[PDB]
């Protein structure tokens, strides 16, 4: 879309990205909660460094769902150029609405950003958030974004969600 996203920004620039893994050498741990009804999704090419899915789902071809991925920057990285541009992603989805580009937030002691919106898919409403945070650590900047999805109606599901994560989530560099 329009506007300049985090992938623009490494693209741009010398700058070499990584996908990061559970237990790979040089990156940090991040404990990442499951919240009560709420289960663990392993790594995979869907939830990349793993992911949680409502067990309660109003459809269960559906369900809200919040996925991590993990990504290792090395070169010519600035990070607070990511945090800069981490709105664009969400930004660029089909009919986007949301409060402003977002807020600065913490995660883990770790500098990040959040927004959040309402985009249509296939007709339907979605409720969308990304949480980005930046994890500057061992000769690399490591982004952790953290994606939620779900249909309109359970917004409220996934709200509670992200509370928890916001509250327990622990980052060791
Ligand atoms: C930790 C995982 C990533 C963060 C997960 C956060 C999940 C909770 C849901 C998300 O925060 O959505 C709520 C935010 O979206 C809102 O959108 C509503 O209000 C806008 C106003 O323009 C409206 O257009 C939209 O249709 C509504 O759903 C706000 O934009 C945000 O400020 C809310 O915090």
């Amino acid at each position: 879309g329009p506007n300049y996203t985090i992938a623009d920004y490494i693209r741009d620039n010398h700058i070499q990205e990584t996908p990061v893994h559970h237990g790979d050498p040089g990156s940090p741990t991040i404990d990442l909660p499951v919240p009560d009804d709420w289960r663990l999704l392993p790594e995979s090419s869907r939830a990349p460094y793993g992911g949680i899915v409502y067990t309660q789902p109003a459809d269960p071809n559906d369900p809200p769902t919040i996925v991590a991925i993990l990504s290792k920057l090395t070169g010519d990285i600035d990070p607070a150029k990511v945090l800069q541009f981490a709105p664009g992603e969400l930004k660029n989805l089909p009919g986007f609405q949301g409060s402003g580009d977002g807020s600065a937030a913490t995660l883990g002691g770790f500098s990040a950003w959040q927004l959040g919106g309402s985009y249509s898919k296939n007709g339907k409403l979605r409720t969308v958030a990304q949480k980005t945070v930046v994890i500057p650590s061992q000769g690399a900047v490591f982004v952790l974004q953290l994606n939620a999805d779900a249909l309109d109606d359970e917004t409220m599901t996934l709200m509670d969600a992200a509370n928890v994560i916001d509250e327990q989530t622990t980052i060791t560099p």
